């Protein structure tokens, strides 16, 4: 028999791009019913906007639906790469940026399960019941997969996986009705009941698989290097600028410029921009909304950071937002300063809380100034750089499909930006109907059957080349940030456990994430 | 249906060489986790090096893990021939060496277990189930196998083999923590954490196969003849050598040399070396290390033997080791002079505990001379033999991975030495997830299933050809060492059990191993 | 390590109990007894090579 | 240049940067004004403290 | 001076070479040799490795 | 040039000074052959603007 | 050479904006060595040169 079916997964390198191609087993459900089950929670707050808790927000009433439908994702730039891997691409190229992908269910299970007589559990292999399988493609039935799931991609080999189950957010009728001061969401004529089961996908017996892939379109990489130069220090090191402003009016001379000094002066060619308020920590958060209780966060514009080190303190402007709080094999609801973005360069280009002068206003000789690290609207002549990368990490989401969109080459929380994504990918069970209980009693239910594939995604990631320097200096190097004694990504025993911040460690991440833009060249 | 299917075991003889090959059903597991469960249990005595016991010796502290996968072994000389076999080519030719083989996974099971309605276990046939199958080859994943594993082919047909369980050493941090003093293994930078299922292997349903093979590179072989002539014992039967040395220093004739006599002279024309410590048996054993508590044994320089008799005494010159040690059907942890190596002809060559007179080091007309056994260090012009064969025998192991490594061609227990050799073959069962309980209760578990496979490993040595002599005298012969009336290889009733030394007799081995060069030519 | 590729989990040959004559053969401890562990070679040719004394 | 070997090191291995002495990094050069804090040095250029180590890399043999 | 070895990883500074027994009171009179340690037929080994800085090659006799 | 990299707050106790980090570049120029010149010779080279908009010469008479 | 960059068409001068112009033209004098002083004295010093270039640019604009 020549098909040779197997695991796939590994990654390999080649001068100009890498393929990277994993795989885990999942496991689709079972759910006894499904109905989409509608959606309206009628204000998750006081019904309207009191005060009391931390879930009282109401960022105005919401819909929604939960369709029978798991879809799966894996979004994460991780599970692809390898430290060993991601590591390498690191260190020897200077961008990254996807390609196209595909995605392979392969042993596919779709086994019942009849309950012994009473004794337990009786789980046997089952062809004629098939998982239903069906990819969007065409992009009806909205998105999702790019908004921090916190449940997808078992960042590991050997690790199950079950996948998400597809829920929408339509929009509409908002009732304030109930009490008499009480808001609900309810469904409009603009409101929408996305029906999965209404347009053929194709079903799959046992051993059965599928596949289907797209290529990402162009899109800007993220540089993987450094900037051993400051935006604001290419100039001339050793000489006088132009013309600088000494005084006031009227009667002002020109000091020119201090040969070897006076960098406050150095006319810039350009200012960094596109700073809104990135005030370290001093709910509600940086957001935009309509009535002081109908916002919305946001890790804000990728123009700005939220992470990084002045200089031993480690800052965290608000707004921000952590990847996993670096616990140690328990999942806490709370846990303060923990494994969160990392440290940019966009600092060394003035984008942590930094002042806005703006001087003059009209006041007595350049007085009164202001102090705007809220601001620094958008200039014509901006600069700048992005939250960086990190093995584990947003990888790639859709923008919505809203008229004017500036700037949308990435994810707010650090993938990238395109309408038009690697298509969700559903695969809900089929309904194998058929009574239940006696010989003599019927029951028209759902027999018992799961289905356990394998699913195998494989990226390609164009790797640019890695820029040139004339850099003496060997230039950084590789290991993932940590806190000496405690490597990420291995095994240390419960036993002989920590001596000092005891930890049992069955793997874990770094504290700060898998910085990107960890090498460097000369801007 | 032309698909013949089959046992496959047997070996047949070419003047040439020779094809080995053997079957033996095997089983894979079912181990309801997997996590290569870390490892470091810091320092297996008293933490430090106190004293109390045998096993507070702490060799260092160490690492390791232990990989879901079990891979296999057949590393013995043994399984591959038999004895009938062995034996004949122990009598027909002058010399061994692999050429290359093969494995072949065959009757794949599968199978899952679902225990009864409570009243016991129900084991059924299951496809969509599959024993995961990777072969090295490449050689990432540290090796092992040629390390005395007491653990392997199961020496005879029909006896289930269920190989080992993959689990290695990695290297690194080494913390005095826990007490104050004592030390504990940790995980290093310089430390590796292989994670198996990260680079696709192939799967295999019920009935499936699959192999592999690669090529013994060159090598030299194992004489398999004796030397009926010794070293220091070509000469001139009958002559008088060039001129020898009589008495001291400034004033000392030339006794040229006594014809027919004086073989104490016969000014040899090299000088047998190599030998370290190899003195007679009078924890610790000719073992180097750092601090006399971080050891680690060694069956020693193959330059050396480790058993035979002088002359009716079966010396053992400590560090030796045993094949299994001489029980009649019970494995006790204790049991004296029993089935150890066996009787070279190194003896015949100056190879026992044996002096290293270098005379002279200044003294009053060559009286202090000194006696070493222990020494006799390697002189340019050596010659000599190794610890030979045995039916039963390591097979051939990993040289490591470093710079310069001198007469590296064999196995300190016997076997072949060779970098890159029949690279491991793991091969886990894959963890067919899904739901444990009763209808209403879940359970993320690993369904029950192991695999029966039928494994064929098949060996190929280029057997040289018998040398050629003039002896008259019928030379030895072959029958396997034994103790009369007690015939290895083979059944004796437990009924009419022995006379004396009592014994069942379900098979078993010879006292003393299976020689090799039990047949001799005169070099 | 060298002197630890070997079967991390499991019992090597047989190694050396005691003494002479009338001494017993400890195969070897599961998941222990590393000092035994018949090593497989044995790096060499040290000369010297004692610290700054 | 042989090849590197291959490993199933899911442990990104080591790095690159010459074995040094804390603020003090190897082949660079520091002004002799703001000179060293502690150690007090010039720093026209200098070697590493204890020498560029080959095998910084690793496989498992 | 040099760097730091895997050679130890391996057995190679100041290190114990027992030997034992010389024909003690049952392996009793055992002996340190850290000066000593003869080339066993069947060694193995690494050796002082590089540096970026490096003796490259030279003439043997 | 102006790398970056280490800021030191050494000197008195509370005085900041630059210097040298990993992130840091000595670029030196030596290091990476150009071509000499003796007397009377010549070099040149030369490159081409990508594209880029024009910076218009007129008004806006309105 | 930093991500996204809005309208960087021109220098913040009023100049052109562009990563990748005009590479740099260095052009140092080369170290002619050699001994300085006296007959019996030494010098491991650079002899005094100097060298007068004719540069000549040449630019094209659409």
């Amino acid at each position: 028999n020549p098909v040779k079916s197997m695991w796939s997964e590994g990654a390999t390198f080649s001068a100009n791009s890498v393929t990277c191609t994993f795989s885990r087993q999942f496991l689709i459900p079972y759910d006894p019913e499904h109905h989409y089950k509608v959606f309206s929670p009628a204000a998750s707050s006081c019904h309207n906007a009191s005060g009391k808790e931390a879930k009282v927000c109401t960022i105005t009433p919401i819909m929604g639906y939960s369709t029978p439908w798991r879809y799966l994702d894996f979004n994460a730039l991780n599970l692809f790469f390898s430290p060993l891997e991601f590591q390498h691409l690191i260190e020897n190229y200077g961008s990254i940026a996807p390609d196209a992908l595909t995605v392979t269910i392969s042993e596919i299970a779709v086994k019942d399960v009849t309950d012994k007589t009473g004794g337990g559990v009786q789980v046997t292999d089952s062809a004629t019941g098939r998982l239903c399988m069906l990819v969007d493609h065409e992009y009806k039935y909205p998105y999702v997969l790019g908004q921090g799931q916190d449940t997808l991609a078992p960042e590991l080999p050997i690790w199950v996986y079950f996948p998400p189950q597809y829920a929408y957010l339509t929009v509409g009728d908002v009732n304030t009705q109930g009490i008499s001061g009480d808001s609900k969401k309810l469904a409009s004529e603009e409101s929408a009941f996305y029906v999965l089961e209404h347009s053929s996908f194709q079903l799959l017996g046992t051993g059965g698989t599928a596949t289907m892939s797209y290529k990402f379109p162009p899109v800007p990489p993220e540089n993987l290097e450094g900037c051993s130069q400051h935006f604001y220090e290419m100039y001339n090191p050793l000489y006088g600028s132009r013309l600088g402003v000494p005084d006031t009016l009227g009667g002002d001379p020109k000091f020119r410029s201090l040969t070897h000094e006076d960098h406050a002066i150095q006319p810039q060619n350009f200012m960094p921009g596109p700073l809104v308020n990135s005030v370290s920590t001093k709910t509600g958060l940086s957001t935009g909304t309509s009535q002081n209780t109908r916002i919305s966060l946001r890790p804000g514009p990728v123009s700005q950071p939220y992470h990084h080190w002045d200089t031993d303190k480690y800052v965290t402007g608000i707004n921000a937002i952590s990847h996993g709080q670096t616990t140690y094999g328990n999942a806490e609801d709370k846990e303060y300063q923990q494994g969160v973005g990392r440290f940019p360069n966009e600092k060394e280009q003035l984008k942590q809380l930094q002042g806005l002068n703006m001087h003059t206003y009209f006041p007595n000789k350049g007085t009164q100034q202001y102090t705007d690290q809220i601001e620094r609207p958008l200039m014509v002549g901006s600069v700048w750089n992005r939250r960086a990368l990190h093995y584990e990490s947003q990888l790639w989401s859709k923008i919505p499909n809203l008229d004017d969109s500036f700037k949308t080459q990435f994810a707010a929380l650090g993938g990238w930006g395109l309408h038009q994504p690697p298509p969700q990918i559903f695969l809900k069970i089929l309904p194998q109907s058929g009574p239940i209980g006696g010989i003599k009693s019927m029951g028209i239910t759902t027999l018992v059957q799961y289905a356990v594939g394998i699913m195998t995604v494989t990226m390609t990631f164009k790797l640019g080349p890695r820029k040139a320097t004339g850099r003496w200096n060997p230039q950084p190097g590789v290991y993932p940030p940590h806190a000496a004694g405690h490597l990420p990504y291995v095994l240390y025993d419960p036993t002989a456990t920590d001596a000092k911040q005891h930890h049992r460690h069955g793997y874990e991440k770094p504290e700060e994430l898998w910085t990107a833009k960890s090498r460097v060249h000369p801007l």
